[PDB]
């Protein structure tokens, strides 16, 4: 039956969260994060309207293959912690150890950029999304993630409802980034969560996966949904779950 | 009669003012403002071109749905302080209070996005150039304001004279905000004053008022006028008339 | 003979110059420049680049009266500064003097606005040109100063050179700005010379009209010449003249 | 016979790499640089792609002389480095050297700006290569710059490829800044060797110019190949052959 088809989402979902948390734990061999202020939301969401508006001014700019070389960069340095943080841990500070990571990130953005085999891209995509879903993970805790989770989910029902009116007002009355991204922010939340086998916030896990349940089901039929709002309305709902629970 | 057409202005005008006064009490509870020194208003204009500088390289840098995402923000948190002040007064540092008014800012700004009634617009607004009213009346004493004001209302004047005199040459020979701005404008030295049941500066704001009727007048008359120097001409005079009282 | 006509530019020079030193006074009222290190001449050109890529983007980004505010803000400030300084040099501290500046500045630049007499033009402009000759100038000591008119003045010879061989290879084988800053550029040494009836920097002055002097002839010949090399090699040229004096 | 002709190449990479140490020697004098660590690279490689993105920006607010103006400058103080570091090694801190090293590069870039000789051009472009090549070669030691030259190799490899690819997908199935600038690149593997009758890095430079030999053959084919990677494996190959000899 409808088993194989329309599943690698959530699918993808669940890995992502898997190596979030398995990146939970190297990380604070280095420290990183950035705390369990309500302002942080805040200072994250400015920062990202900052780096859009970076990311614009680059498109703009570009740049045949100048945009490809900074995001080039970008990517292989967030490829750098990623396995910097794996192996650096593991072997511990050995040069091994070291070189190890920088050959990876190598390898992996290098097969990336050589039109892989495109399977491999939500594998990467997987990869990365659990990095950042990690890194502000251990960055502050629940209800400021909260906040930040409900903030930006009514953003979404806002824009969206706003752009679906604008389609029946014309009448008489790549997606990538967007995606895996949101595939990353129901998780931030998984992680601060066993940073405050696992916690009973495998219920988040769980009511996460009924968040993308609903979306699936709903997308698959006429006339579309917000989107966050399902996840990480459902991701917050699981989550309140294991909370009745201990 | 011709009673409520055009006289929901002056409500705003008067409602503004007020707001502005109800919030110059709980913002010092977060204190807030920026020295009655002259220098503050040039730090102020030097502040304001920098600032629509950046608004307009946002406009030109958009963005088919982020120019609305950044100023929507910019809303938001504003907000966040409007209430925030609110409940912080009321129920004081409590986390209740803060909560509340977290909450109160969704409402507020969702609402404003979804299309609302519109009259709720005129509402806002009023609540928003009170806002500001408030906090820049608490920044600092009259004699620097009133350099300010005089020195506003004449750029003004001067630019409607240039562009009038070129649209008399060229034959042969969004506005809401300009709008609850200078709705604004005049109401920083009523603020700015009862800082230095209320105090003589009733006198600024009453003048204030018949600026605005000089103004409502001629407009509704053929062949249109200046705007700022009745309001803040009218306002100073008021304000300078309540030295006489007390 | 043709003593009244094409003479009025050099007394644009004499004039800016007086200005120049009359402002040397009360500048120290306050300290202001900005050591007589060499590197200071390249500080001056970087700022200049910024100065005018920051002006050229503004315009770019302009701002139908956009454009006429901000140079309307620096303006006004400029003004500011000159007759801060004059009143403020003259009552001293007192109110009556510092309203007597800001009053000042207002009458100047409102006049400027309003369509003037545009003689005015010519004494407003000495009247800057002369504020800037002294700020500069009061900065610091000549062998700095006397790098800087020696690589503006190259850099002019360049550019000019460069464009009529652009012009002649094309066939076959708002100027007020770049002007009265021009008129400055080579009094900038002789205020910084007096600042190291008057010195024997009078040699500066006459030399420097001699510059203009041979501009005004050449100029005034077909296919031009460069502009500063004239000014400041003359400049140089009648300041060396005040050495073999004292 | 053929010997003039088209020798001129190795010669520029031969030359540029004598000078590099030649001035290898007096950037000391003044420090310069930038600790051996590997974090110097991706510093490095942010820092490009920050200075390409300002260098177009300056690109399109030109600028009709501005342009050349802002290049030109930044000339104009790079040549004044090199030649700062020539004299104040040789004549030392003396006056009479410092005014030398300025002199000289006004003369220099003068010259640049009015069309030279153009053997000249590819001379000053050795002269410029040279010097950065002795920076960065004082700049962080070896394995570092061993990180980094393979790092860029790899990027241009690949660059080139997804563009080749994108010409023969298209079917149916200004240059001297990259130039000189990869002229310089494995030269500074060269340099920062000595820093850590010669070297046997020797092997290095030969091994350098067998990688310019092995590009130099591929691209005199049709349908070219990658550029970077002979040169820098080629210098690599040569360098790490010096290792069972010293």
């Amino acid at each position: 039956r409808d088993w194989l088809p329309l599943l690698g989402m959530p699918l993808m979902l669940l890995f992502v969260q898997i190596i979030a948390i398995v990146l939970v734990m190297p990380m604070q061999a280095a420290g990183l994060v950035a705390p369990s202020s309500v302002a942080n939301p805040l200072i994250f969401i400015g920062m990202l309207l900052a780096f859009t508006l970076v990311l614009l001014v680059l498109l703009r700019t570009g740049g045949r293959r100048f945009i490809a070389a900074f995001i080039g960069f970008a990517l292989f340095m967030t490829f750098l912690y990623i396995f910097g943080a794996l192996s650096l841990l593991a072997l511990g500070p050995t040069t091994a150890a070291a070189a190890g990571t920088l050959i990876g990130a190598v390898a992996v953005t290098a097969l990336l950029y050589l039109y892989p085999e495109w399977y491999v891209i939500d594998i990467l995509g997987v990869l990365i999304s659990a990095g950042v879903a990690s890194i502000f993970g251990i960055s502050l805790e629940p209800l400021p993630v909260l906040v930040l989770l409900v903030l930006l989910a009514v953003y979404d029902a806002i824009s969206v409802y706003r752009t679906k009116h604008m389609i029946t007002l014309a009448e008489g009355v790549g997606a990538f980034v967007m995606g895996m991204g949101d595939l990353i922010m129901p998780s931030i939340l998984v992680v601060s969560s066993h940073v405050f086998l696992s916690a009973p916030t495998l219920g988040a896990m769980v009511g996460s996966l009924v968040g993308l349940a609903v979306l699936l089901y709903f997308v698959n039929k006429g006339n579309p949904q917000a989107g966050l709002p399902p996840l990480n309305g459902g991701a917050i709902l699981g989550f309140l779950v294991g909370a009745a629970l201990a």
